């Protein structure tokens, strides 16, 4: 049931209700030789909508505004980007054109500002610590640590149960480390615990790129970083 990529043209997007009032955002993009899906999250909040991710890239962005409009229909009025890579924030211009007031932690603003990425407009105070976490309207958002980035960032949806991790968790197909080129391999394990520790009754788990499932996934990302550094 769940979008793969066999099922998504390249700049299209699709969208996958998980619970009631959140959805996760399927995009594609070409890799050097491959194309890869990622996910982002939908949050209905009151009558309006949270956006956690881009939709990697301008293009892509522009066809998930789209898809939300037609198919929930309710406004998109702020969005998280959770780390600072193109994934998560290409395509931040064209949400703030469109009205979206973008977020993140100064942490992501200044990385992607010295990658020369796009940032978000709007600073998330009180995560730069691990194990900081603050409300965001529907969801909490925590800094587990360094992982796949140091300034990466979980999203929990608390009324559902929704666990989204982002690129510090892999989904089970994934069996080798990823691009782990701006990643803390020595302190990931450690983050990853104190997601399990904050969250023990999250439900659903949503990977940074592939499919769902449950908090297996934080034991499974666990055993492929630990593989990749041995
Ligand atoms: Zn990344
Ligand atoms: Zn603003
Ligand atoms: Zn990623």
């Amino acid at each position: 049931e769940y979008p793969t990529v066999s099922e998504i043209p390249v700049g299209e997007v699709r969208l996958y209700q998980i619970a009631d009032g959140v959805w996760s955002h399927i995009a594609t993009q070409s890799f050097d030789g491959a194309v890869y899906p990622s996910n982002g999250l939908i949050v209905r909040d009151g009558d309006e909508l949270l956006l956690i991710d881009t939709a990697w890239g301008a293009k892509n962005t522009a066809a998930l505004l789209a898809e939300i409009e037609k198919q929930i229909g309710l406004p998109v009025t702020r969005a998280v980007s959770t780390h600072f890579h193109d994934d998560r924030v290409g395509g931040v211009d064209v949400l703030r054109a469109a009205g979206v007031a973008t977020y993140a932690s100064p942490s992501t603003r200044r990385l992607a500002e010295v990658e020369g990425n796009e940032i978000p407009t709007h600073s998330l105070e009180g995560l730069s610590s691990s194990g900081d976490a603050v409300r965001f309207g529907p969801v909490e958002l925590f800094y587990p640590g360094a992982a796949h980035s140091t300034d990466n960032l979980v999203v929990y949806v608390p009324s559902a149960s929704v666990l989204y991790g982002g690129c510090a968790i892999y989904e089970l197909s994934r069996t080798s480390a990823g691009n782990v080129a701006d990643a803390d391999l020595a302190e990931w394990p450690t983050s990853i615990e104190r997601i399990q520790q904050h969250y023990p009754e999250a439900q659903f788990v949503i990977p940074g790129h592939g499919l769902p499932g449950g908090l297996d996934l934080l034991k499974h990302t666990t055993n492929v970083v630990k593989a990749h550094t041995n």
